[PDB]
């Protein structure tokens, strides 16, 4: 048994304003309005003009994959619309946009604790796909929508992103999304610093061989940045699972004289 998304009906969506182009289509900021449920916020994303069959199934199947899905750190399907002509995906509307861009803009701006809690909700959002035996292979702070909460939630359903056994030997698990999200956690302590600067992706894959992690961010909590070196632990087996990371953030927002030492 798998879920599926609900049909909305096209009178229930005003599209408000583009807000992103791409290869795939648009993205667009709107409201959603069923008959006696509050209006919500959403974002609509379109397939490009013209598309193909083929492109109206593939681009409908990331909907059947996010509708399987029910996690607050997961981005949530409201519902799809495909008995109307341009078919569309409907999904909550993130205020804050790109974790990666929204740290960019706001470079210095949160504490500690909050950015701790960015990196806990990612993880537990990783931990449920993870549980799910689902692999994402594409994590990364551009992948990571945040709401006026500053809630985060994995979207998006690269080589200084990825493990070096993904890079090698094409083995995508979910210990090399581990590895991943050691860069993200790297990523938000930097306030969306480039991995590894101005390397080349051959210098990062060389560096990385010969033993070579990245060095604390700026003020970066030792502790997190320790974990950071358990998720790029060289065998993929020696890394932490994500139930793990969790479990070790969870222990230091609790004990939260652990991020003093820097």
């Amino acid at each position: 048994v798998r879920e599926f998304a609900k049909e909305i009906d096209a009178s229930c969506i005003k599209i408000e304003k583009v807000i992103g182009v791409g290869e795939f289509g648009e993205v667009c900021s709107g409201r959603l309005k069923v008959p006696g449920k509050r209006e919500i916020c959403v974002a609509i994303k379109t397939l490009k003009a013209g598309y193909t069959d083929k492109q109206r199934r593939d681009f409908l199947s990331e909907a059947s994959i996010m509708g399987q899905f029910d996690h607050p750190n997961i981005i949530h399907l409201e519902g799809v619309v495909t008995k109307c002509k341009p078919v569309m995906i409907i999904t909550e509307y993130m205020e804050n946009g790109s974790l990666d861009a929204f740290l960019r803009k706001n470079d210095g701006r949160f504490t500690v604790i909050q950015l701790v809690g960015m990196l806990r909700g990612i993880g537990s959002g990783m931990k449920y796909l993870s549980d799910m035996s689902y692999v994402h292979r594409d994590l990364a702070a551009r992948n990571i929508l945040v709401n006026s909460n500053l809630v985060c939630k994995v979207s998006d359903f690269p080589i200084r992103w990825t493990a070096p056994e993904a890079i090698a030997y094409r083995k995508f698990t979910s210990a090399s999304d581990v590895w991943s999200y050691g860069i993200v956690m790297w990523e938000v302590m930097s306030y969306g610093e480039r991995p590894y600067w101005d390397m080349s992706n051959q210098d990062v894959i060389k560096a990385i061989e010969e033993g070579y992690r990245l060095p604390p961010p700026m003020d970066c909590p030792i502790a997190l940045h320790q974990l950071m070196l358990d998720c790029w632990q060289k065998e993929r087996s020696d890394r932490p699972k994500f139930g793990q990371i969790v479990n070790m953030l969870d222990k230091l927002i609790r004990n939260p004289n652990s991020l003093k030492r820097t």
